[PDB]
């Protein structure tokens, strides 16, 4: 880092330290349990546009995203494009009963390449966790081998450092994958939330809240993770976007 | 209250203290444990008309409508108006991605200009919140300050009492406005049934049963109330029906 | 059963053996806590076709469907043929508002006749129910005195038993029913999941995965159900699909 010299005020900078106090505030008020969490994952579209879905939420989140909510232009588990009472154009179909559809194309150009996903706040970062499932969101073919999750399952160090508060990783798919994601809070040091007298806390107030956002380039992606303060790896691979807050930025370039 | 001289008939009477009985059990079975409880959101439209967000649940609420939900016309985070890989039109991305969007106009006519939120049952009165979010469903523009409520979250009387069993709360709501709603079983006397053996049941019984109502006009919406018997506020701020049930109506007029 | 003459290896037929130990992991891999269940809830419409309800889920699923989501051709509560502006063709709004609606016909003939539900894997068979329930999710008219399962709950025996791991029910339906469908892990032994330190695991796991697939005619069904190894009774009342495992499949017929 670049650094040099610097003044500040004696005993009586006190608008400096209060502001140092707050950096620290906004970078420490999220490990106050019940405090919120954000989890987004970024969908990155052949058509060079992106689909985010952003959660916050307060304990923990359990996430499913199917085939149809991966794909462009949607928002729910439901895609105009593709009447179901059509014989022709069943590309979901196709791929989810093996050789009982009818897509027009073998790869629908609206299904994502791959996803960011963005966890950030008092995290559990070692029960963090992404998979790529198959098309019922499953990590075995035969279910009855299937586990809560694979043997294989995305975490650890896969999901990259970006600050004390995030982690961020991007998740190659192909065009028969969807999505599992789960975050949970942090244990709450030698206590458990989610046991005892504590639980019906940690359960009823966890409103997870989902938004499906649409961004035209990654430069509007961008600007969202920093808006919202968030990891975010754009396209180079760098970390852009954070939620550690520093008193004067980036200050040391 | 207007009474005067009734007579019934003496020890014989069975059929009149049967019907006090049923009176009864109309007013208290609600607060047996894992009882059906009824929450209903009414968002008033500019157009006159409205929509209900009827739950019912018998252990806990976790309610979040976010924008598009919120919407006259929508059933689901689907709006059908808004094609959102068109350059135009994309009001929904302009209000939680600012000046990224590109409504038609500033105030899309279906957005409510508030809701009505009715809770009914065997509630915790001291837990029941209510709060109009941001776009993220944040109760603070900066997540790492926002917690699983605001510090003015919405509750204690600001939910009207209209009778034992119920209250209700209008919302004023602006633009850029979300709702959240937490309604959870009253505390089972000493004993929690979110705690250690019980919560099994209570957990996993919480079957959330969410149907999206349209009404034409406010009359067919306190038809619809006295229909479902929950407490509902009308346009000129009277409660017009409620849970609690009476012998004889409301004979007393 | 049909049974013969048959010879293998001696010692050395550590081959079959192995095969054999397969065919047992396959059948008993499904009671590790936390592995995956399988419900699906089939919908058989009056066209001939049908829709499944998939889902996976390692510790518990509760399960809510309404009257558009049952409907043919719709894969969320949402009604394309339905712009709920206009004041003829509100038929799901005539049945869950009494006469307050304006479908075409009395009865929208995407509605279903009924539902198999398939119950399969660790599922804790003395607690596994399904209601028809009216339009709101209730099964009683008044909801003062339902309760989150009838008095007449389908469950138990009504629930056919289709091997060691699997149970199947038809579940006729009018036109004003949902459904409700509950699956939970087995007890573990005598201790509780749901219970104490082992709860974080049971509630946080717990991403429950749904697609819903639709079939073009029963073949078709029938064909998905034997890929998906779970529980299915065909038109004939005929249990034709099954997740016990055996070595030599059908083999003594």
């Amino acid at each position: 880092s670049t650094s040099t010299y610097a003044l500040r005020a004696g005993k009586r900078d006190v608008r400096r330290e209060q502001q140092e106090i707050i950096t620290r505030q906004i970078n420490t008020a999220p490990y106050v349990q019940d405090a919120m969490m954000r989890v987004v994952v970024f969908a990155q579209y052949p058509s060079g546009r992106y689909k985010a879905f952003d959660y916050v939420f307060p304990d923990y989140l359990k996430v499913f995203l199917n085939w149809r909510e991966l794909l462009e232009d949607t928002t729910t588990d439901y895609d105009p494009r593709t009447n179901t009472h059509r014989l022709m154009g069943q590309g979901y179909r196709q791929l989810i009963h093996p050789n009982h559809g009818s897509g027009e194309e073998p790869y629908d150009t609206r299904y994502p390449m791959g996803v960011i996903v963005s966890f950030n706040g008092n995290i559990d970062w070692t029960r963090a966790r992404v998979e790529a499932t198959n098309m019922h969101g499953l990590n075995n073919t035969d279910w009855r081998e299937a586990r809560a999750w694979g043997p294989h399952v995305i975490c650890g160090n896969q999901l990259r450092k970006a600050g004390h508060l995030s982690r961020a990783v991007y998740v190659p798919l192909d065009e028969h994958n969807t999505v599992k994601v789960l975050a949970t809070a942090r244990q709450d040091g030698a206590l458990n939330r989610f046991n005892g007298p504590q639980l019906a806390q940690t359960l009823t107030n966890n409103i997870v809240c989902p938004n499906v956002i649409e961004f035209n380039t990654e430069s509007d992606v961008i600007d969202y993770a920093k808006m919202a303060h968030i990891a975010y790896i754009d396209q180079a691979g760098l970390i852009v976007a954070s939620s550690d807050a520093y008193i004067s930025g980036d200050s040391q370039a």
